[PDB]
């Protein structure tokens, strides 16, 4: 039971590590510039102690280990103190790899689009099927049933799950579902998650652009390590993915196809909108069933098919997996309406990178018709760039009427420049500004938004508690 201190602990990824660490029995403290919900509340309930600011005093007394988030850099007092005093430190992904993943059969999902859709669907299938899989993913499914076990499992976007059972062979457990992405390296360990994580089942969800080689290289770093007895699951007929494998692969492939190096798994559409389809696996005549769900779109069918195949790889029948997805209620923080104040609609969405922001805003425009649309975005900060041109963030917000981006004071990372440079170079990407205070963003909205408008808040986490702070402010405006 070590004492672990986490720098940046209120953010989704690092907070997830804190929660997993507590579940392991560790004592967990942390620092963040702000303490904000929903993660603060989850941390507090788990018995984590959070302190405000990045202060040397937070590392007194000395913890056994410091887990360092991506925003930390040299020149910061707490970091210079850490290095001078010789405290032990590690990155988030290395900590997770050593403390949780090493002992599990890890299922990692990579892709340019829809990674969290696929991981939420997969984690749902596993738990529906009675497999007590751990996970650290980008969101959670909505749980509409009165099943209090599924309610508790999906209370957080992290869950430890159980270890492979040493005595009872009837139990199928010891798994961990995770997203492979370009985030959460640290200043002293620039290895990506594609290098850190060692999945035995890997999904390559897709590989497309709304630097191909940079993305293929990163995917390759994960593919090239999978054991010979593992499985790679990906869509068929996708040259960008076939070329990824061609760099070096030692593991059997299952290829997936949605029909309306040939495929092993097929989803045949019954309803053109993707709300109903049959799933079949070529090597098992019984491995066929129907999905009849409240989701739609070809991307969601593709996501379902790779999730079903991955679950089949670890024992879930096609029948059970398809029953699970037929019961899938959707995903929290996917254009989720959280307020309607003075006729201003407020939505919450987990999009935090260009392809996700694009998809969310496409959906928002289809939904909201002619309403004036405000995008309020905290993109997920990162010291590294992967495949996406600098202009990608600004381009992704083209469909909004107004966009307010957030870059935090003291942890600036070049956002204002990438946006401002993009809007000069391509005026068609419209009206966008980068602000340095959540208070200024809220004031801007309260000041300029009017009855009929819609606001879409986008962040991988709590965005310094902007959600309730905005709803409160909007409800306090004195009408004329």
């Amino acid at each position: 039971g070590m004492h672990i201190h986490i720098l940046g602990i209120c953010g989704t990824f690092m907070g997830s590590l804190a929660l997993l660490a507590r579940a392991l029995g560790h004592t967990v403290t942390g620092s963040d510039a702000n303490i904000y919900p929903p993660m603060s509340t989850q941390l507090e309930q788990a018995g984590v102690t959070i302190e405000e600011g990045y202060l040397i005093a937070h590392l007194q007394p000395a913890p056994d280990l410091v887990v360092v988030g991506n925003a930390m850099k040299r020149g910061m007092d707490v970091i210079e103190y850490m290095l001078d005093t010789g405290l032990r430190y590690t990155s988030g992904p290395q900590f997770l790899s050593e403390q949780v993943l090493q002992s599990r059969h890890v299922i990692a999902v990579a892709g340019t689009h829809g990674k969290t859709t696929t991981t939420t669907m997969l984690a749902w299938i596993l738990h529906y099927a009675g497999i007590d899989a751990g996970f650290l993913i980008g969101g959670v499914p909505l749980v509409n049933t009165t099943d209090t076990n599924l309610q508790q499992v999906f209370a957080h976007s992290s869950y430890l799950g159980t270890e492979k059972d040493d005595s009872d062979n009837s139990v199928n457990t010891g798994y961990f579902v995770i997203e492979a992405d370009e985030y959460d390296s640290a200043f002293f360990d620039k290895r990506s998650k594609f290098v850190h994580y060692r999945p035995r089942t890997a999904i390559l969800n897709n590989l497309e652009f709304d630097d191909l080689d940079a993305i293929q290289t990163q995917f390759h770093h994960m593919v090239r390590m999978i054991p010979s007895t593992g499985k790679i699951i990906m869509p068929a007929a996708t040259i960008s993915l076939e070329d990824t494998l061609a760099k070096g692969v030692w593991t059997p492939i299952w290829r997936t196809s949605v029909i309306d190096n040939s495929s092993d798994w097929q989803a045949e559409l019954i309803s053109a909108d993707g709300s109903q389809f049959t799933v079949s696996f070529n090597d098992n005549k019984e491995a066929t069933a129907l999905v009849n769900w409240s989701m739609s779109g070809l991307h969601n069918v593709n996501n379902a098919l790779v999730a079903i195949a991955a679950a089949y790889n670890i024992g879930v029948s096609v029948k059970t997996a398809c029953a699970a997805l037929s019961a899938f209620a959707g995903i929290k923080r996917r254009m989720e309406l959280i307020g309607d104040v003075n006729d201003i609609l407020v939505f919450d969405d987990f999009a935090h990178h260009p392809t996700a922001i694009t998809t969310t805003l496409d959906g928002a425009k289809k939904k909201l018709a002619d309403r004036r649309l405000w995008a309020i975005i905290e993109p997920r900060s990162n010291t590294m760039k992967m495949g996406i041109h600098q202009d990608s963030l600004a381009q992704s917000a083209t469909l909004a009427d107004h966009t307010l981006w957030y870059e935090p004071t003291g942890l600036e990372w070049g956002l204002k420049e990438v946006i401002d440079n993009a809007t000069i170079a391509n005026p068609s990407i419209g009206s966008q500004q980068v602000l340095s205070s959540v208070d200024d963003i809220i004031k801007h909205i309260c000041t300029h938004a009017k009855a009929g408008d819609a606001i879409v808040i986008m962040s991988n986490g709590g965005f310094e508690g902007i959600h309730q702070r905005l709803l409160t402010a909007l409800g306090n405006i004195v009408a004329i």
